[PDB]
Order: C-alpha cells, then sequence, then structure tokens
C-alpha cells in the first residue's frame, strides 16, 4: 500500500541550483528511508503533466516539483498549495540597493527566461529598488541563464554603452557579463561593476571575485522533503516557508567613476 | 519497470550531465529512473546495489568509484588519451616545466589522467616532478597552485579539471602573472563555463550526455538478453583556446 519512494521533477540539472537542490533532496529523502524517482523535462509543453501522472503510475508515496509548471501529494519549489522558495524578489532587491548604495543610478538587467518566475520576480526586486530611488528602469535584456547568454547581452549593451554597473539574473551569465567587459578593455569594478545571483562555487574564483546573493539550494531541498513527509503522514496543513536570501559581497562591485556626476 | 542509477559528486557539471543522458535514454526506452547517492565511503555503493535490488529494478549503472545486471563506469571516455594529448600539446609548444593539479586518487579518471601526463613526460626523457592533490572543487586548485607558487619551477600547470583550472587562473591572476603569457593553464571536460573563463580555457571535451546515453543502451541489451555486450570508448577531444602558449623563458 505504499512504496517508500519520492518522485522528483525537475529541469536544467546542467546547472547548480537545480543539482544542488536535488542534492538536498536526495539525502533528506534517504535519511528516512525514501528512494527518490527522477524525471527531467526539457522546454516541451506541459511534459511535467506527463513526468507526474508517470510518477502516479509506479506508486509513488509524494512528488516535488522543481521546475516551471502550471492524490498522491505535490510540492512545488515555487509560489502557486504547499510551497518551500527562496525570497526572490528581496535578494534582487539587495543587490540593487547594494550598486545603488555606492552612488551607481544607470543599473543595467540581464534577465533570465520569463517563464521562470524566480526571473520576473528578480525583475520587480530591481525594478521597485529604482523606482524607490526616482529612477526609471532601463531596457531590460533577456538570457537564458547560460554564461553565452550573458555574453551576448553584455555585448549588446556595449554597442551603446550607458550603464556603470550590471545585474546579471544569475551567476553563469555574469561570468559571460566579465568575458564581455574583458574584451573590450573595461575594468571590473573600476570601470563596470558586476553582482550575480545564486552563490554558485566557482563564483568565489571569477576574475575578480563576484558579488552575488547566496541561495541555499541544499537546505531548500531538504525542507521540501520535510513538508512532503508531512502531508504524506498524519499531517498535511504545513508552513509556507520562505528561505532568506543573503548578499555575498566580494570584489566585482565599486563606486562608479564621476561618482558625483551620475 | 525501472533503472537504477548510483552517482556521486552531483553538484560538478559531469556527473549531472551524465544523469541527464541516462534520464532521456531511459525516458524514451520506458524506464523510469531510481537514483541513489553515494558520498566517501566506498562501502556505500554495494550498500546503494543491495537497496536497488530490493526495489527489484531491472538494471544498475554505476556512476561512481567502483571496482540484475549493472553497466559500471563498460562504458567510458579514454582518459589517458585525453591528458596524454593535453601533455603533447604543451610539449609541442615547448614547455618542459609542466606541473599537473590531479584530483581525487579514489577516482580512475584521476588516476588515468595522471598517467598520461606520466608517461608523455617519461616518452620525452623528462622527469615528471612532484604532483598536487586537488579534490575537484574551484578552492582544490587554487589552494594548490598558490603552493606551487612558493617556488614557480613550470611555465605551465596541467589541472585535472575545468573547476580546479578555474582557481588556478585565480591564484595567477592575483599574484600577477599574465596567462598565457607567462603561465600556460590546461583543464579537463569543457563545462559550459570554460568557454568564458579569463581567458577562455584550453580543455579536454568530455560528451557526458552521451555517456550516460550509452550506460542505458548498453543496459538493455542485458536486460532483454542479448548478452553482455562488449566496452565501449568515447573519444575526448582537446580544445585549445586562449590558455596556452609557447613559453616566454
Ligand atoms: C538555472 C536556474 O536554477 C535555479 O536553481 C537558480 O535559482 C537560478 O538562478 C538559475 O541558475
Ligand atoms: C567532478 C568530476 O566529474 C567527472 O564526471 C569528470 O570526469 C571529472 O573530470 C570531474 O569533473
Amino acid at each position: 500500500r505504499r512504496s517508500h519512494t519520492i518522485g522528483v521533477v525537475t529541469t536544467g540539472l546542467s546547472f547548480y541550483g537545480p543539482s544542488q537542490i536535488l542534492v538536498g533532496i536526495e539525502r533528506a529523502a534517504r535519511e528516512h528511508g525514501y528512494s527518490l524517482l527522477l524525471a527531467t523535462v526539457h522546454e516541451d509543453p506541459d511534459e511535467v503533466e506527463e513526468a507526474i501522472n508517470t510518477l502516479r503510475e509506479r506508486r509513488v508515496d509524494g512528488i516535488i516539483i522543481v521546475a516551471p509548471h502550471n492524490v498522491p501529494p505535490v510540492v512545488f519549489l515555487s509560489a502557486q498549495v504547499p510551497t518551500v522558495s527562496v525570497d526572490q524578489y528581496a535578494g534582487a532587491r539587495l543587490a540593487t540597493e547594494h550598486l545603488l548604495d555606492l552612488g551607481h543610478r544607470r543599473i543595467a538587467l540581464i534577465t533570465g527566461p520569463q517563464d521562470w518566475l524566480e526571473a520576473r520576480e528578480r525583475l520587480q526586486g530591481w525594478r521597485e529598488a529604482l523606482a524607490e530611488a526616482g529612477l526609471p528602469p532601463p531596457a531590460v535584456l533577456q538570457g537564458d541563464w547560460s554564461a553565452a547568454s550573458g555574453y551576448e547581452a553584455a555585448r549588446q549593451l556595449l554597442e551603446q554603452p550607458d550603464f556603470t554597473a550590471i545585474f546579471a539574473a544569475n551567476d553563469q551569465m555574469a561570468l559571460g557579463v566579465l568575458r564581455a567587459l574583458h574584451e573590450r578593455g573595461l575594468r571590473v569594478p573600476d570601470d563596470v561593476s558586476v553582482v550575480g545571483f545564486d552563490d554558485i562555487p566557482e563564483s568565489a574564483y571569477f576574475h575578480p571575485p563576484l558579488t552575488t546573493v547566496r541561495q541555499d539550494f541544499e537546505e531548500l531541498g531538504r525542507q521540501a522533503v520535510e513538508q512532503l513527509l508531512e502531508m504524506i503522514e498524519g499531517e498535511e496543513p504545513p508552513p509556507p516557508a520562505v528561505l532568506p536570501p543573503e548578499l555575498i559581497v566580494r570584489e566585482s562591485t565599486a563606486p562608479p567613476e564621476n561618482l558625483y556626476f551620475q
């Protein structure tokens, strides 16, 4: 009547965030005696629904969704119903308020793909920080979490440069931004300040070490397992969890040149 | 019904990309994927095999430090040939003092990349120097490089993976050493980031996703009664970017 297995539908496993979330889920599920059924969905319409009903056939005790989407109990790692997530909006606010506090006023944003709710939330936290400072929000370039998209977006921004700081919506894209800036001969942070998001292990060894917003991906996945176990069993009503984000100040930000003329 | 996989070091690109290829190869062939993770104790994999066996799994795939039918990592990439070509390239550029930052010696990739580097130098008549050991992480590459720079008796460093090579580049730039104008650096994997390092990293390409797909390909033949197939080997490729050059000695 029970399988002692947990189904998980995740995407973007080539990146650090979803992998470490998957690491947190596997370790917590195993420490409570649960095997893990892993399903990956691609950029395909409603492929998660196909994967959920596949897990349902495997008599799973519960399901954790780590992907954009929307009975065996289900837990989502977004908003939507039980949810476990990091305050993305407040994190982008910290990143943008960091730059504003240094004197930057023309702060570009390279965002993720809009089908990810985190990308929209980080966009709005950036916009609201500039609006509170009385600044109109510039035109936003869109990436896809890849370093290539960051590098390509930064080259577009450099065609007619009107910024002193770039907020890349994650660290992967920030690496490409750093690349494009070095190519053009621009120093970081002296000519252009760069802030990322995620705090992936590589970011501390970028050139220069990148200021970023830390997400605890592992604990995110463990808390998701804790929420799902409480619903599988003699409970169900869970606390909607919000994990706090943390700004990791390193070496890629500095007051702009011509500080008092910004 | 289902397929079992025991893997480790999922926070790295390589193991995660292999798992991606295993998942898609089983999703298209009607198999669900059971995931078991091991850490550093080698008595955890045999414990994780028996767990999937109790779950009545049709086949297991081992992607961790290894030795009804499991496919163990056979399917592989010629690690020895990969590091041998990288060392030969540096020698061809004129380097003669080529340091090696190896990986965890319990990993067969680490042991076999160190062998290809050693034997490439030995064929040339050169003596292999002392090796420093990392853990795949960017921190161990940075800390191993800083140790080398207490006595810079080299013009090139060969780090056993792109993660560690990023730490090496950081320790070199901190000490004001131009790359490759003063020190050449080579990695291994071709992670998506390495093309955007400062400078873009010369490295050896592994087809991780293909590696996982072949693991399921060989596994299904053992399940459907086609008997154990022969081992397969995927050739690695040397990708020469901007992090290598002849030395200025
Ligand atoms: C790929 C995608 O994965 C999530 O875990 C991260 O929060 C996000 O920044 C992005 O890196
Ligand atoms: C972390 C470890 O993962 C393996 O898949 C790679 O072959 C190796 O180079 C290293 O990256």
